[PDB]
């Protein structure tokens, strides 16, 4: 039996992302558009800073910029919380600690509007060093593969997620960003609370050679695993 949630993701789905950001008082907005193809775990998105120059490095926003698009193997379908919350959606909250620097806190509401999967995000960043790796833009425009570890948070009717990102600094060192995440359904309906597993991510960051606004093209593949 295919759930209503699953059924919404069987083909290519347009995506709209809207973010309002304030990091150490530097305010900015970003919009993104693209499409997701959950059958293949494939995300293709282009983001544009609509307020001018982005005040932080684009790579620090990659994790913020729709896990309902992950490819869950058939044998793990009972563990896909993200799709089971659709179309009413879910709220994703994170705190991202940059080691030896500031922190982002984010709140993202992810839901369908008609045929478009929409994500509305607010990001607040505080305690950054104005000449640290983030505000001083010292991070390379590239990205590593990682695993993201998901567990049920039964008491919250949602999930708890942890993981670490290691951003390459331009001197060959690394800027650790420790992510703590939780997701909770927006609706009151039943959702799938998963056994422990993980999502395997691969990301490639690129530029649109015809685009003059500050922007990032993101191509990401996401696959659930760890339960066999
Ligand atoms: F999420």
């Amino acid at each position: 039996m295919v759930s209503k949630g699953e059924e919404l993701f069987t083909g290519v789905v347009p995506i709209l992302v809207e973010l309002d950001g304030d990091v150490n008082g530097h305010k900015f907005s970003v919009s993104g558009e693209g499409e997701g193809d959950a059958t293949y775990g494939k995300l293709t998105l282009k983001f544009i800073c609509t307020t001018g120059k982005l005040p932080v490095p684009w790579p620090t926003l990659v994790t913020t910029f729709v896990q309902c698009f992950a490819r869950y193997p058939d044998h793990m379908r009972q563990h896909d919380f993200f799709k089971s919350a659709m179309p009413e959606g879910y709220v994703q909250e994170r705190t991202i600690f940059f080691k030896d620097d500031g922190n982002y806190k984010t709140r993202a509401e992810v839901k369908f509007e008609g045929d478009t999967l929409v994500n509305r995000i607010e990001l607040k960043g505080i305690d950054f060093k104005e000449d640290g790796n983030i505000l001083g833009h010292k991070l390379e425009y590239n990205y590593n593969s990682h695993n993201v570890y998901i567990m049920a948070d039964k008491q919250k009717n949602g999930i708890k997620v942890n993981f670490k990102i290691r951003h390459n600094i331009e001197d060959g060192s690394v800027q650790l960003a420790d992510h703590y995440q939780q997701n909770t359904p927006i609706g009151d309906g039943p959702v799938l609370l998963p056994d422990n597993h993980y999502l395997s991510y691969q990301s490639a960051l690129s530029k649109d050679p015809n685009e003059k606004r500050d922007h990032m093209v993101l191509l990401e593949f996401v696959t659930a695993a760890g339960i066999t």
